């Protein structure tokens, strides 16, 4: 077992990135994770992630997205590894009854953020291959676009190591031992001790999280994600097809561009399956929901990738009540870091949760302005 200056409980996508913050810094530390990240098992794999920095989901979000999307580009230049592609990002929706395409537009002027503001068939215009009606508008982010998911923990468990982070992989945490002066954790292959903690568990924050006795209402939800075959002369992102988030009548999706032909991805974000992280069905196609909600999407808005689905993804979110993160210190234990509820949007900001993590870890403080992500606020329903 052993002792170190901090522990990060699930080496995920925001536990890697606090490694390697922390790493960076001389900071002994080590990550300990129930698989070997990147992995399939949580809710980094499918390869790719959205980035956006006009963000509908709250305009009080652009800041860390703005310094996560600083913080990719530093990693890129850090690593061998592809980290982000430019591709832009397109959201629409049917004018005046979409409130996600409304904070969008909201945050761009707000924080100054460059978009094209567009309507009806100037969009099936400007991008051959997306066919919305004239009643619908749009904005469209040129400099966000898509990241590398797998890469980026791959990048940053690479850094963190040689810098000095453990890693001990394949090791399921299974239980807390809180004191006021350290931290310990209990697993299969041993315990450990530390200063500080830091807990990223992803799915499993809403099994686990009871052991260190917080009670905070966190909902896994079992999404998925289907490629499929695409007209490559409009879907490419060779061409400038762009990474999309879009509100229509029956919910929110997001897609990526084909890169190197892998075939357009699509996501339905709002309907998913409620399930528990520990006997969700990762087989693609084992509701009848799987692929007919994608095509349902395609064949009304992108016909031309409506093609054969090349392949499947099971993956998942972790949803709290207002939607929003869970980012601070336990209340009851300043040396306890939590990070959880990232409900199904939250990867494009690991860079910037890494650093806020390692700031709140060491300093118990951060430079970040973190209230919305409280651990404390009523909309939460702690306890
Ligand atoms: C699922 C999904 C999510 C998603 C997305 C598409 C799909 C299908 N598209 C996104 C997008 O375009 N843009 C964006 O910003 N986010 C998008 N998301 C959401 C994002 O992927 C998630 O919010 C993110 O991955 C959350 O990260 P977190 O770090 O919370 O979760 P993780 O990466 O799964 O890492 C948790 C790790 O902890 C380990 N673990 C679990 N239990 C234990 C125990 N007991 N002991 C030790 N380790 C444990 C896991 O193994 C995992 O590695
Ligand atoms: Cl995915
Ligand atoms: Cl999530």
């Amino acid at each position: 077992s052993t002792h170190f200056d901090v522990i990060v409980v699930g080496a995920g996508s925001m536990g890697m990135a606090a490694g390697y913050q922390l790493a960076k810094q001389g900071v002994k530390t080590l990550l300990v994770d129930a698989f070997d990240p990147p992995h399939t098992n949580g809710s980094h794999h499918g390869d790719t992630r959205i980035i956006r920095h006009a963000y509908g989901e709250g305009r009080e979000y652009v800041p860390l997205a703005l310094r996560s999307q600083e913080l990719w580009y530093e990693l890129e230049k850090e690593t061998h590894h592809k980290i982000f592609t430019k591709t832009g990002v397109l959201v629409f929706g049917p004018k005046g009854e979409s409130a996600f395409v409304a904070e969008t537009m909201e945050a761009a002027k707000e924080h100054s953020l460059t978009v094209d503001l567009l309507e009806g068939d100037e969009i099936n215009k400007r991008w051959p291959g997306i066919t919305v009606p004239e009643n619908y508008n749009a904005i469209f982010e040129p400099n966000s676009g898509v990241l590398f998911s797998e890469n980026c923990i791959r990048a940053y468990r690479e850094l963190a190591e040689a810098r000095g982070a453990k890693v001990l992989t394949h090791t399921r945490v299974e239980d807390f031992d809180i004191s006021p002066d350290s931290v310990k954790i209990e697993t299969a292959n041993g315990s450990y001790t530390a200063d500080k903690l830091i807990v990223s568990m992803g799915a499993w924050n809403s099994k686990l999280l009871s052991k260190l006795n917080l009670d905070i209402p966190l909902q896994p939800y079992r999404q998925v994600v289907g490629f499929f075959e695409s007209d490559e002369s409009k879907y490419s992102n060779d061409i400038d097809f762009p990474g999309f988030m879009v509100e229509v009548p029956n919910g929110i999706y997001y897609g990526f561009p084909s890169f190197g032909g892998c075939g357009l991805k699509l996501g339905y974000h709002t309907f998913g399956q409620k399930i528990d992280p520990d006997t969700i069905n990762r087989e693609f196609g084992v509701y009848p929901e799987d692929e007919s909600n994608l095509r349902a999407f395609l064949e009304e808005y992108m016909p031309g990738a409506n093609g054969e689905l090349k392949r499947g993804a099971v993956c998942m979110y972790t949803k709290t009540l207002d939607e929003h993160f869970i980012i601070d210190l336990h209340p009851e234990h300043s040396n306890v870091v939590i990070a959880a509820g990232f409900s199904g949007h939250g990867f494009k900001f690991s860079s910037g949760v890494g650093e806020v993590l390692s700031q709140l870890a060491l300093t118990g403080k951060t430079e970040h302005d973190i209230s919305i992500f409280s651990i404390n606020r009523p909309a939460l329903k702690e306890s």
